[PDB]
């Protein structure tokens, strides 16, 4: 059913973009019954249809990666340079589901006399839900390990951004076509999150929920999911630690695009610095001289770094939550600005008990902390979250030891908390969620093992 | 606690033995807040001492391996030979744990001017609860695995079969001790399982549930256990299939150990026999004839094949479930006799429609079903358990088509779904289960992966 | 070099297609000193450079196929459709050469106070020397693995069919340009291989062989090679089972590929085929008959089933060997005949004892031996080699006490010797070899490990 | 047999101990062709037999530890705290071959229309040659591996210290009785090693070669050895960096350890120590001090560091090697002086060009080379060898730049080039040898893998 019944914004000019359908809690749930009857078939397709089909999605990713690029810069107000890389990076991941269906390998265990082998099999229907933020490669990393294991697929994309996702479908939909394959394995549906995602994860058909998004989204779905495999990756407050031993030429560097990359709405931008007292004015002022040269404005321009936030109602709280943080006493060294939804590189020197440091904000607010080295580890494990630290250090034993002591899922040394690299494993520890992505990794989250015993 | 609350009963001469302690909500509340304040002990404890813990615990076990069985058929009403292989295997399971405490492998992931590896670290406190079938066997595949992996521990054992996990507990204990680790890394909350185990399901400082017993409390844990990592080993009702050319005698043997090991009382015990048109006859026959001739009664006694149920109650209710089955066309073979808990091996013939091929009775009743070869396959999976099932047949290709196509965490071929190797991986599908055990697959549920990254 | 020094024949018309330059010791030397120098590049050359050179020598062979496949056909005297083939397949190596850089995995070992992981580097200089057979894949299988693993490469190509690999060197050159690497780390070097090939055994700058050929050649170098790790692939006389239950039908179609497939000129070929004496008269009629209307004669005709020999001399040589079978009582049962290089399908029923059963006469030529099954395995196992094996029936206990007792490197139930599959690990035992190929498991084998231990 | 051929030498006191057999070449050729005759035996030993073999010889060694450690010192000179230390790591690696032939993984691949899965199987016999200077755990490196995969073996023990190869000989004669497995499985096979260890090396029974000691004899081997696996470690002259960074008092004490442990013969010993010339004064200084009160003597003693060289001719050789290093130039700081084959801690300042540069002593003989930071990884690198090199600093880029550009098969970063962690890939690159060590590593080079295809 192509209707039009829900707003596409341009984040940047406001402009309505297009309309899209959103789909009623029946109509939803007309998918996922549809979706069930194909289970069989997504089960059985041989490994070289899968391969075949992941690789065309991947071509034709790659076929359409300006006109891509372009839309994640118009609909979620991406700066083009980096849509172009997110659009790489989708590229990758679907190339290497195709891969790891060929060469995803299963064990042999020891018998005197039995042959125990294992096989892995696909949970079924996998729920998936995507973010507005990465929403191509985001959807990427959820989608493609889901068909390499022989899953059918229903998934709702953010209405923040939805047109890349719709993109995809497409996509989708004619590689399907091509190598002959009912088009009802993988499902888009559109419409209000509370009501089309709240199906998918509720749903007694649906086998495995697999969602990014809010912390507070995150932790309801694990009250209302019931009898599910469940995949969770949330948010977090991301503290990246200077000693007083770092290069901080090149940590400055690395800490200007981990805060201000996508304006700070990134799962694992730079949410808190802590800075050895000792280097920490020095450190300060070079940090908020190099942000003050970022260009912010329309993300079709090329010279753009920083574009604008998802939404005015976010922007807007941003701002009174920027309010509450001057109010404890935090001291404002730039920024705290906004036009629009276009918010401006904003930083502050704050102590630990500041708002900052337990809020993520999904913005280009960044709080600095001067502290001693024998706090750091205490403030950084004191949120409820943990997705990504960073320590910049050029100490051995520092290094190890707070590597050790961080209670993240992914420890960054020299480099800021942003950092991914898409065939790593990744996910959250505490609220910031449940289960690794990465495609391999997302695979074996989207199967079941099967024990297999030949008596002798 | 001094406390004697709770009566632990002798389920042949149906006597008190003695009576343990029965913890309230509030006392497993503050137990669960003591085991918190030793979670950086456990953290921290290095890998030589949780080897030393863990090999010495199954030394502790070896030495008391006859009192340990003894107590299994008095507690537990488990035949003398059978409770000795259970001390066995919890020995193997301990031991193996050791070993995977020095052996278990991290990985690196190249990359491009970065080292990426990875280390596992414990999920924290870990709640195991355990059921009265294999009470030592069951609770060694939680606790070692859990110990290997640096967690802290609170467990709650089935009132049904208590004391041998008591002595589990002090076994522990004196470990802890020998090796200078505070004894609240451990601890053992007995009374009533909705309301201790519910605690250690439902208290936030929980961070993760290993959850062994029934289907019904399974299901209602998904929806209470929250923001926790959960494993579930629940039941099934076991498809065994005999297709026309397998061989008789020995699949008899296979399922009549299947079928009446521990009086039926396993989650892995055989559920139904399928065979087939051509061969009924003759393997009804044979399995009656075997089956008559097992001696039932005094699991103190070496000569017995067949204890008693685990309660009177249970042992009525199943009385119950037979004549209903009768009612509805059930062909009585064997049995149906029962004194008070003591309930005589049973055997029906059914059609796919009896109340037993949708009922995991735990009881020695085992309905059979004659029928064709391609209705084998839908009537197994017509359930909405998948835990074990079996296929007997010298059938290469038939074997595999089964295999493939049973809905299944195991499939057995020419033994019977009973069939566990402890170091395999173990559990089930759709109602049956979530995530595997066997101490390698365990440890890596009851640990979170750590992504380091060093930027070169 | 630009010399003219050695006739390059095509076999079917037996016509000098063009001369190429013939190496001597001083020069292969001198190409091996060149070599040398560029380890350093080699060994340094980042993950994404070489995977990109590894894509881009799997995209030129792509857009070069069918000119590929008519050299072969032209050079090796390869049917066009079998050439078409391996063309393809050589491509498919390429590329899981270039995912297994990014993806081949190290490993962390635990340890109570110290970081333990592996890391793994270049041999140095891989020496790869192949045949005439399977000329361009076979490159592909030394190649690959040895770019992706950091080594820098001299490769002797067979003097029999060389073009293909010479297209091959071309296709190296022109990724190496195009990524800035300097051509010097590849080096095909042509002319007699026991004058190059042999300086590429005794020099004590190449760090590792991996020869692929005869078993002449092979013991040799195994003795002339020195302190280098040695990786051989020789050949087989490769004995394929039928059992009285196998299905008949198709066992000889695929005994028929087995056999016949590049007129048996194969390592992996089928060798002789012991057939169960009760379904024998029926087994030899059927196979006799499939053979009869095989299409012998230019390999470039899309018609052609099986082509010349790889020359005169060898064509002869068989002649003779088949002479001497039927001395020994042989009964020839199709063929015998010869034309120049080109062997008709030749088809005998022999006994254990006759020279077919223990030649590999890289030909046509198939003898039959009626036999009981408890024989079966004896003779399989009474050779000097053993590549691979094959065996047809249905019964799971058959299949797997031959499984287990057949001494080969590869054991292929219900499809004949010739089955590889190019991701799987491939390579004999006893005189039949050392090491494996495929590509994951050649890197293994390029590569030595450095265990890096960090105190912490 | 009973004979007594050949005097076996206390180095201490210089004392015949007793006189043991010396076999013939002929003698060497029956024990060979017996062990032949038990192939199949081994190779169908149970999994379950061979982990209680395994087992069982760790349990004698354990009971037996302190007479095995007497011996050590009596016969290998090996000082009595150092000689407990060396059994107790025998003891480990039995026990953990136990646990890997239980746990031993193979693989299934993916295939549309086959199942692909690998076995492990023996390689046949394995020749194991052993040096003096571990004689206990170096045997069970190898003898351990050999019986978890399934092979008979030839053992010859070095000459020089064979006492305790003779008391393991009788207790693996021991758990084999009492498993009911002929004692031809494992032959130890004592005498010249130029005679017997020779014949193991050339006899074309013999599948594989697994030999320790010294780097001429292993030379020698890779020529001699013909189509057998072949795997080598030998020694090195090893490389100890100390940066001006590093913590010094901890790299005096590793390098003490490093440098004077078994009188500096062991293949890891430091061979060795380049130190930046800001801190060489201090480092020598601290060095050389703490050397200074370094108990030189009887073995027996418990108060003993030092004990003797293996013998007077060997202990005359490092005599003659010390005097040409200070004709050289080398500027003696300690020692050089010897009390027949006592020989005492010495040390000397020497250049790169120095005779101790590119000499294993096998001695506690210490060159120290003051130098500039990036002149060190090019004198590292300087020799043929390439086994154990070590690093000392607190700098994160600088260890990391040194680990990977250190030519080695190890690289410790703060501690010495003598740490080996029994569970670790253990071998060298260079001259150095082949292959690695490690009882899963050893395992996986002394068996050979089967691909088994099954068409579906
Ligand atoms: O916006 P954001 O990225 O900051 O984070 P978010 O609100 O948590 O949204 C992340 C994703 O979850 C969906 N979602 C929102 N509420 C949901 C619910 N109650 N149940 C299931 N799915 C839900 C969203 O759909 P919508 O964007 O359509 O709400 C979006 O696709
Ligand atoms: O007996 P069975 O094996 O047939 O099945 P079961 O009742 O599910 O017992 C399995 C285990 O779960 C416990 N349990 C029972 N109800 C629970 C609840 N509501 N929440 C958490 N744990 C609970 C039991 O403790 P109890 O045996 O003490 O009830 C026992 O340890
Ligand atoms: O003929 P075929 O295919 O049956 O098998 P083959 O002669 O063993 O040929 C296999 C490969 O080995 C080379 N070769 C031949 N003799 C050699 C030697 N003595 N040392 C090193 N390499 C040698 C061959 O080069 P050539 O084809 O140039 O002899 C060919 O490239
Ligand atoms: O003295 P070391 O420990 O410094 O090192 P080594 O001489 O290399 O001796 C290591 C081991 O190799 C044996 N061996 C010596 N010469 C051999 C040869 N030509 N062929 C095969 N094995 C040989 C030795 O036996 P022997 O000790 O009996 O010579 C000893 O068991």
């Amino acid at each position: 059913i192509n209707r039009e019944d829900m707003d596409v914004i341009n984040p940047y000019s406001l402009e309505v973009i297009k309309k899209i359908p959103a789909l009623s809690r029946e109509e939803a749930k007309e998918a996922i019954d549809t979706a069930e009857k194909y289970k069989e078939v997504m089960k059985n397709l041989p490994i070289t249809k899968r391969y075949n089909i992941l690789m065309n999605i991947a071509k034709q990713i790659k076929e359409k990666k300006e006109e891509l690029a372009k839309i994640l810069a118009i609909d979620a107000g991406k700066p083009i340079k980096q849509a172009r890389v997110e659009v790489e990076r989708s590229i990758g991941t679907f190339k290497l589901a195709a891969f790891y269906v060929k060469e995803h390998r299963d064990e042999v265990i020891p018998s005197d006399d039995r042959l125990i082998f294992t096989r892995r099999e696909p949970v079924g229907i996998v729920g998936a839900i995507t973010p507005f933020n990465f929403p191509l490669n985001l959807s990427a990393h959820k989608i493609a390990p889901a068909i390499a294991t022989g899953n059918v697929i229903v998934h709702h994309p953010s209405s923040k951004a939805p047109l890349v996702c719709i993109e995809l479908a497409k996509i989708i939909e004619n590689a399907l076509k091509k190598y002959n394959v009912p088009l009802g394995v993988y499902n888009l549906l559109t419409g209000a999150g509370e009501v089309v995602g709240d199906e998918i994860v509720v749903n007694e058909k649906v086998n495995m929920i697999s969602f990014t998004g809010s912390s507070k989204v995150g932790e309801l779905i694990t009250k209302k999911a019931g009898f599910k495999k469940i995949a969770l990756e949330l948010g977090g407050v991301n503290p990246n630690i200077v000693l007083k031993d770092a290069d901080l030429n090149k940590a400055v560097n690395a800490l200007i695009k981990g805060s201000f990359i996508y304006a700070g709405q990134v799962c694992i931008s730079v949410g808190m610095i802590l800075v050895d007292e000792s280097i920490a004015d020095k450190f300060i002022e070079m940090f908020v001289n190099k942000a003050k040269v970022l260009n912010v404005g329309n993300p079709l321009d090329e010279k753009t770094d920083v574009g604008p936030l998802i939404s005015v109602e976010h922007a807007e709280w941003v701002e009174k939550v920027v309010e509450k943080a001057i109010d404890e006493g935090g001291k404002l060294l730039l920024g705290g600005k906004r036009d629009k939804a276009l918010f401006y590189p904003t930083i502050l020197e704050v102590d630990r008990d500041n708002i900052l440091c337990k809020t993520e904000t999904f913005a280009p607010v960044i709080p600095i902390i001067r502290t001693n080295e024998e706090e750091m580890i205490d403030i950084a494990n004191s949120t409820e979250y943990g997705l990504h630290s960073a320590i910049f250090t050029n100490d051995i034993n520092k290094s190890l030891k707070f590597a050790e002591n961080l209670e993240f899922g992914g420890v960054v040394i020299n480099d800021s908390s942003l950092f991914r690299q898409d065939n790593m494993p990744f996910g959250g520890v505490k609220k910031s969620g449940l289960g690794r992505e990465g495609v391999k990794y997302a695979m074996e989250e989207m199967s079941n093992i099967k024990t297999i015993i030949i008596s002798k």
